[PDB]
């Protein structure tokens, strides 16, 4: 049975799929977190730098999607056909396309704030329409069961929702489908449970 | 019988060339469809997410290059051995294109895209370089014991790299023979020779 320990910084960000991943299929796990000032010395040890990383039975694994399809790999979350699968991806990269776009490590506080906004205001509302759309009157994103990317879009949505409360004003739908991942017993339990970070 | 392809993008390498390699090493037919910037507005409000490049299978459309060339790959000898593996191609992958979509390849304003071409090129590219030599190292592809499409990938992103830095790879000759070796798979030399010549 696997040893699993994940590094990410004290946040929800990158590493929530994972989170979710892991509280979904049952599977324990350590969530490392680093307080910034452990960072450097981490960093040094790592082939790219980035967080998180996920080491499995003591051997690394790095890219927070990558990891997450890893971890999907031969369940339900993965979707139930061989294209299903790659409309779960397509969708995850969507999203996570979008989200790549925000400044995250920009110093300037002033800088930051206009992009966020510009993003916010003229970026998002498409991709909002865009996924109402895509999911019109069906259950989940994909196919007919819950997958890592209804969790992606959950997750994703909620970081969007800090930045733009009125964010899905217009699409009852996302919010219902927010609400059926939410209602997932262990990712409910996930939820109660987890460190609450603004990001 | 066998899936009808076609594929959309811009008469351009890009995004849709890690696909167009994918399909020429599998010996897949497929209808390579390029569409001028002055057709694109139209097309743009047809497709579901509105980015190219899409694939259609049998009518369906796939979007996300990255999903599709997964797609693709998957059972076949270009995705990683082992479970493992994959996700260290997936990885890989996503590494690099992480930095190519740092490049603001859609701003408006030219000032402000040379300005971030040059400090991506001049800054952010040389450290990339130099993990991925260091990830390689002495091993002849990038992942596992044999080619896989992380090394299609890298090669296709490091030929759009060279266009803007000729030097970039000055310093680290194994990445370079890395690509040599990938450019030299005959389904893919056959296919670098007969492409539409593009400057992108
Ligand atoms: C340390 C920088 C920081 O404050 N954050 C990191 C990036 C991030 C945060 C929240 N979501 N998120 C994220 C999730 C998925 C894809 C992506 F591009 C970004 C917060
Ligand atoms: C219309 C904009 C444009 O000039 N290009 C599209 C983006 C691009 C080009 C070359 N490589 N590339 C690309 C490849 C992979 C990942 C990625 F983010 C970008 C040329
Ligand atoms: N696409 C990657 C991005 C990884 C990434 O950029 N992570 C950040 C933290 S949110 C990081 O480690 N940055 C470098 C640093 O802070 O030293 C992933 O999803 O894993
Ligand atoms: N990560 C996506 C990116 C798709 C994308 O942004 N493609 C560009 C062209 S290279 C596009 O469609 N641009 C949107 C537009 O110009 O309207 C992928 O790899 O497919
Ligand atoms: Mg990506």
């Amino acid at each position: 049975m696997p040893n699993y320990k994940l590094t990410y910084f004290n946040m929800r960000g990158r590493a929530e799929i994972i989170r979710y991943i892991f509280a979904y299929l049952d599977i324990q796990y350590e969530d490392h977190r680093i307080e910034q000032a452990d960072w450097p010395e981490i960093k040094s040890t790592l082939p790219f730098g980035k967080i998180p990383i996920l080491e499995v039975d003591g051997l690394t694994l790095h890219q927070s999607l990558a990891i997450a399809r890893y971890l999907t790999k031969n369940t339900d979350l993965a979707g139930n056909t061989e294209m299903e699968q790659c409309h779960v991806d397509a969708i995850v990269d969507t999203l996570d396309d979008f989200m790549s776009c925000f400044p995250w490590a920009e110093k300037k506080q002033d800088v930051k704030e206009q992009m966020f906004n510009e993003l916010l205001t003229y970026n998002a509302p498409h991709l909002m329409q865009d996924l109402d759309t895509y999911l019109g009157g069906r259950e989940w994103l994909i196919g007919n069961s819950v997958t890592w990317a209804d969790f992606y879009w959950e997750i994703c949505s909620t970081t969007l929702l800090v930045f733009k409360p009125d964010l899905l004003d217009n699409h009852p739908r996302l919010v219902t489908l927010r609400k059926k991942v939410q209602a997932i017993p262990a990712v409910a339990n996930w939820i109660k449970r987890r460190p609450q970070t603004k990001l």
